[PDB]
């Protein structure tokens, strides 16, 4: 079923568990970027919206504190 869940403004954690929930995979290499919002959230994603599983998944978030 592609359609990854919007995890857009919760935390790595949180997004993790949905991927897995959906059966998806999570990747070890990480982005982090500096911004406006608090780290450790995540405001940017490789997949969007609807993903199909199979490729590599890594999940960014925005430094900001």
């Amino acid at each position: 079923g592609s359609r990854v869940p919007s995890v857009a403004g919760l935390d790595v954690d949180a997004a993790r568990q949905r991927l897995k929930d959906a059966g998806f995979q999570v990747a070890d290499q990480t982005n982090s970027v500096n911004s406006s919002a608090k780290y450790g959230e995540v405001v940017g994603t490789s997949p969007s919206g609807q993903t199909i599983p199979g490729s590599i998944v890594t999940i960014q978030i925005s430094n900001g504190i």
